[PDB]
């Protein structure tokens, strides 16, 4: 904890300035008791200037995020495949800070929008940082960087009037994507539940691009990277998601700290596929190419080590807000593909810390400062935090004795570019014609999801198709899913009241690869942190003493237990007013409450049908729901909710209600409740 | 438009780069087809290093608003009053340009946050820029500029981890206003209906502080400015707040723009209280505090002329993002007062606009300049867009024969301070014990409110303090409230299980004050703009039909109309997917379409029972809701609402109908659909 | 040295402004100017500007934030820190505290007290404080920059300002430009003088360590390197930064002629040794025609210390026009003789002497 260093401890003592000075700061100087401020008053302004200051700008993308500190783990000595040293040993440990995001919002904006997400992993090795900035989401939408900024200007808001926020439910997105067939694999991504993950917990990392691996001897392979998470898989439902925008929207940055807080600190196996350099087309696309994954059937999972988060931040600004990642911070053992999406985000991320910092020297902030002596001639530029001692920083030099030293392959473990690497050609502005293929990959990845998650897909394109306003753009966009999917472009043409183009079945298939469904991928490994919402009223000390007893129950097994009443005390946490269904992950009434979810029952104290609406909410929306105490039929039958129905609880024993409401938190959603296309 | 002179035309032509060279912006340059980027590539940097500074830092407060032209009329000569160039001549037209805004957000965030708002507004004079940096809200928190940044951290998210978002409901928060009672006075009218309004157009703004107008003679008076809707005052209730912070996060920027492309542009009359010098502290407080008003009992409102909003922005970011307030800029004829908050302001604004501009020249920015010419002798500076010929920026000077010229009370209109201003005492950093009073005028505002007015504010702050964790912030809390009103702290005590203090009558009083409550100020005086969704089916073609006559008549009285439906089509505005009672003032069911609002009723184009909810939380939500076609009884009977409610509408004929619906939109919210505490 | 950033501003308890304008404005203006030399507001943060005690305030975030603030309550008043930081004032904590027999009164006014009025008398007290050689230095630096200015008015307007402060200065300046001075206005003419703004009648400099000797030399005579050596020895035991000047480098020699100049030296010895180099027909690859004279001139001219070492001095002398008995001239064929009159001349620093006056 180079963090610790810089720590300031402000829990004793008197006010001083900047500079040491004792102060006050809470009334001004003026000339008399009703006389205007005086100019001489330094105390003011020295407070206001710093208060005036305090903002610097937010990330060009991925500005609304969180962060953690962790370790990594190795599993063994990786000396074999890649001279990294952090991967060097088996249990050899590494320092990790990681920031998860979206792309689109700004500061501010919702957690629970629908997105791709940012998943930014620094390691602080022995041998200097190295970053992973990757997405939730294995694919990225654009072959070439110096695209980025059309696509990032048609998804960010129309600049006239910047609306609207942190969505590509506007005409420009989908007049982009359409335009841009590269985008449809990415698109089909973020239009499933990838886009509206549960937490940060329960995605997936990936660093989307293909990598090499560099021995000591120069050999190389092709990596991919993926963080493959232990907490499993989960998605919100979009109605759920728009809702718990306003309700909190701050929902995945809370779920991120509590976790940490509660000794429930996530994990991710970090994992590389590995291939040999002759197979960079071998699988029928271009491993240069981001807008493909490699079939988990042609190439499976290696597990390198152990990522864990489990420790917060103490000033988020300090270090989450001023972590500065770059794919440019690479170490010895590791080396680029001449992938053009990579190649151009190398020079973009250098140049950008320049606008946050507003000076070069963005390396020496804390957060952003490696775990090694530094060693080189850089020099000077605003805030330098270094006084160097060498008089001479040129290289040569015989007035510094040659240092410091140049390192390379064969000497000061440098780095080095893996030797094996060439280039061959015209200087070309052209595009490889080995990137051509758009819509197989998409309609590969529409083939492995489920009928229900299908479903949940062409929702939430037909949501926002639907709010395009231009005819044009409209036909365009059927245009373009039509070649992923014939009844893809039928299911969401029928929601715009357009006919879809007749099938073009160039790229159509019937493949299927592994691992990509969320609601394919079984129960959650584990139901610790999820959120229990028990509804219960004051009006009977019977249903207190069963929402305590039910508490233990579940607490005892990691749940996050929240009683709701109609007003606060001693073993109630949360009003009716401040509790909604995007709270629990699973609620229960117990019986002793029946009697707030009749149709005649108003309070003072919280919305009207406030109770009920929790309950149904949290049904239509998928969640395990049930009634303890067994009198269940009353508030069942205001629900309009089949005691029969899968993920629907009805028991007057405590101890068997909890056995099969935990084995629903782990289904975690009961898709049976949502309507099919025919 | 003022800034056509700086507008750039991009319907035409061939990408060129800064410098006007034709270029392309597709393709990176590499060696070779499959090959690395080169760093020859200028076209490929000149993009991306653009894209990567884009941002610039937030406004500290603020961050979130919106904007647009206007024009400001005069409707006297005011010359009896102010030497004010801008308000000297009865008809006289001055541009200007406004800005709105919340508070306590971060750029991203949702527009109905319960918050302060503010209200800027720019006159370009021809005596020079004069701005009116205003909130919604006539009084301010703190009562000294020193402590703003105690206040706006304490209301900012907790620095640790950034939460929560836009939201004083945390313990920070309420903290400071439990331990600087100055604090009471804004703290209700933000729980009140002032806090979350329906939209810019539907609140007031506020000068806040007492200044100075002062005549061509050097006489003064002091004034208080008011800006007066013209669409009426409206509020959102609480429990609409939040879901509409995430169904439309953008809901009052998209409300201001609409109004202006609809020809609907807002008005304000722009009036002042004026009194004498002598009545600084006759009103029993001291006009030097900006915690107090002065009831309008006391001075009543001059009216000096129109502001209209009727053209928005090109470009949001160079228009409505660069726009820098000051109330520094000031013309001839105001001055300022004593007022310790306004006196420290007066630095805050010159220095912020070096964070935001990253230099020292942002009032050569289209939107900052000033109608007239500029004559001074400031000088280079980053970003310097002028090329001065006078080659002797020195006064005095004769190698320029002494221009410019010095301007003052006697030459050259010249700014004065008012010469009747003096100071006398000791230097002191001490609070006149005239501003010790924290709690009277909270209790008069409280007193003005009506019945289901005062409901609604014990809510707000039964919702906020319930989620404070500290029990000895929430009994500092109770203590303070105690002070303005027992009733109060009884009522809110209630909810968050602790008891209240016993009475202290020090400041209790029954005194009122006309014109600060919103629910008491009549109906609306125009409906025009107003939003009915009329739910409708695609299942029968005379549900279309009735959809259809009903848009007709709607329209004609100038609401805007969206039919809503399973699928788009002709005559269709918006599916049940995408739509929500958030989105509309009031809701008209088509009795074609009854077959929706069945329990039973399912389909995979909407979540289950969407159309039935959207008539249900607009009804819940105080609107007038209403069936059209003779068959009332199966929807009013689905959704649980009496046929014989206020603001329940039931007719065959469309005429009739309507004639009675547009009754209840002026009426806004029927008040009598929610709860009091006994 | 370039990062170091100053301000008034920066005050301790025991200290406290006064209401001098000038002093007033600049509170402001040094704050200010840091945001544009850092590019951000956290400049107190860079070790030369760090104080040397610990930081307890609520400043936070900002460009360049260097620390990592634990206090997640960075507002007063507070509960959640327990009410810290305290604030400091008179009565707790060592507080800065504005004197509090400090009071205001009277109109908000943009004008200048007329007690500020007298522009010209102290201009005349400094110059009458000044000796004759001094006033006419301060004279001659007005003839050198006034006949400068090219604008006939200004320099008018100039003379007006000047005869205010002392008819006799405008005389002399004008005398420089072609001008007349405009006729005596003895308003603010006085006879006063005052102690210690005189820098030539301050006396002999208390000390002479660190002033600097040129000894020139030349590697034509094994003699004169000898002569400069033992020169040498004996000036730098007296703390004296000793210069050996020859055609070439070698043992001994620290500057070529090449590089030598006066402007280099305080005191200027020539070894007798040396003296063929100081003739008109002296010439060669290694340094500019005249280069060791001119160095020699030079430093008389200038009003140093200059000497020549051995016992044959005349040819030197005769050759730079330089009086044997000038007062700072020194002849000697002794090194300790030389160097004992030698560092008399050092402490006077300047032989005023040998510059005319007017009139
Ligand atoms: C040419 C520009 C460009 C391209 C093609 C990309 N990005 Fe990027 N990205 C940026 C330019 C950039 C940036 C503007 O340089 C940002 C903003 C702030 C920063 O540090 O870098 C950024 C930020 C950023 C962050 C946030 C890091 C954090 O939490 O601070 C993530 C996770 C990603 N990006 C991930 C990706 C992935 C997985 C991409 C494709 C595989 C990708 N970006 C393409
Ligand atoms: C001492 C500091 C301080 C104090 C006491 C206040 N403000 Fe302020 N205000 C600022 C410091 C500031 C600022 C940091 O200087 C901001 C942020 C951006 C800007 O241009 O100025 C600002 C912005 C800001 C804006 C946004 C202008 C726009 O849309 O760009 C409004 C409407 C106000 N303020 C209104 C007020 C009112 C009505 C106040 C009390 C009567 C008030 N402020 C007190
Ligand atoms: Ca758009
Ligand atoms: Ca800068
Ligand atoms: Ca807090």
């Amino acid at each position: 904890s180079p963090l610790a260093a810089y720590e300031v401890d402000d829990s004793t003592g008197y006010l001083t300035s900047d500079v040491g000075g004792p102060i006050q700061d809470q009334t001004s100087l003026k000339a008399g008791i009703r006389g205007p401020t005086l100019l001489e008053d330094f105390m003011f302004r020295q407070k206001i200037q710093h208060f005036d200051h305090e903002r610097v700008p937010e990330r060009a993308v991925h500005a609304r995020g969180a962060g953690a500190h962790g370790t990594f783990t190795s599993y063994a000595d990786w000396s074999n495949i890649t001279a990294a040293s952090f991967l060097n040993a088996t249990g050899k440990q590494t320092p990790v800070f990681v920031r998860f995001s979206t792309v689109a919002g700004s500061r501010g904006s919702a957690d629970t929008a629908r997105d791709v997400h940012g998943f930014a992993t620094r390691f602080y090795t022995d041998e200097g940082n190295f970053d992973i900035v990757g997405n939730n989401i294995p694919v990225f939408f654009i072959q070439d960087a110096i695209q980025f900024p059309d696509l990032i200007h048609s998804v960010k808001p129309r600049p006239d009037n910047e609306i609207p926020q942190a969505a590509t439910a506007h005409d420009s997105a989908w007049d982009f994507f359409s335009q841009q067939p590269s985008t449809m694999h990415t698109l089909f991504w973020a239009m499933s539940g990838h886009g509206i993950p549960r937490s940060y917990r329960h995605m997936d990392g990936f660093g989307v691009h293909t990598f090499r691996f560099v021995k000591d001897d120069g050999s190389s392979k092709l990596i991919k990277w993926h963080f493959k998470s232990r907490q499993g898989k989960a998605s919100l439902v979009w109605e759920e998601a728009q809702v718990l925008s306003g309700k909190n929207a701050d929902f995945h940055r809370q779920d991120l700290w509590d976790a940490i807080e509660s000794g429930n600190g996530p994990e991710w196996d970090v994992c590389v596929q590995i291939v040999d350099e002759s197979q960079a087309q071998a699988f029928g696309f271009d491993l240069l190419d981001p807008t493909k994954i490699i079939p988990e059937e042609y190439a499976p999972l290696t597990k390198l080590g152990l990522l864990k988060l489990d420790r917060n931040p103490t000033n988020y600004f300090a270090e989450t807000e001023q972590v500065m990642f770059q794919p440019g911070h690479i170490v010895r053992g590791i080396d680029f593909t001449e992938d053009p999406l990579l190649q151009g985000r190398l020079f973009s991320y250098l140049d950008t810390q320049l606008n946050r910092n507003g000076g070069p020297n963005f390396e020496q902030l804390p957060i952003n400062m490696p775990r090694v002596p530094i060693h080189n001639n850089n020099r000077d530029g605003a805030g330098q935090m270094f006084i160097h001692r060498n008089k001479y920083p040129y290289t040569p030099n015989t007035l510094n004795s040659g240092y410091p030293r140049q390192a390379n392959q064969n000497a000061g473990r440098g780095f080095f570019t893996a030797p094996g690497r060439t280039a061959s050609g015209a200087l070309v502005r052209e595009v490889s014609p080995t990137f051509n293929d758009h819509w197989s990959q998409p309609r590969l990845f529409f083939n492995s999801l489920t009928p229900v998650e299908q479903q949940f897909l062409v929702n939430a394109m037909r949501f926002e198709i639907s709010l395009v306003k231009s005819e044009e753009v409209k036909k365009n966009v059927l245009t373009q899913l039509n070649r992923v999917s014939h009844d893809v472009a039928v299911r969401v043409a029928a929601a715009i009241g357009l006919g879809a183009p007749d099938a073009d079945d160039t790229y159509y298939h019937n493949n299927k690869t592994a691992g990509v469904s969320i609601v394919g991928s079984g129960p959650l490994p584990t139901i610790k942190t999820l959120r229990v919402g028990i509804l219960a009223t004051t009006s009977e000390s019977s249903a207190l003493d069963q929402a305590a007893q039910l508490r233990t129950r579940l607490e005892k097994d990691g749940l996050v237990v929240t009683v709701v009443a109609e007003t606060l005390r001693e073993g109630v946490d949360q009003t009716y007013s401040t509790a909604d269904a995007t709270g629990f992950d699973g609620v229960v009434v117990v019986d002793g409450a029946a009697a707030l979810f009749a149709s005649t029952a108003s309070s003072p104290l919280f919305p009207t049908g406030r109770p009920l609406q929790i309950f149904v909410d949290a049904y239509r929306w998928g969640k395990p729901v049930g009634v303890c105490g067994g009198k269940s039929s009353e508030v069942l039958d205001a629900a309009d909710v089949p005691e029969d129905g899968d993920g629907v609880y009805s028991e007057e024993s405590v101890d068997m209600f909890v056995e099969e409401f935990e084995k629903g938190l782990a289904t975690f959603r009961f898709t049976d409740r949502f309507a099919l296309d025919s």
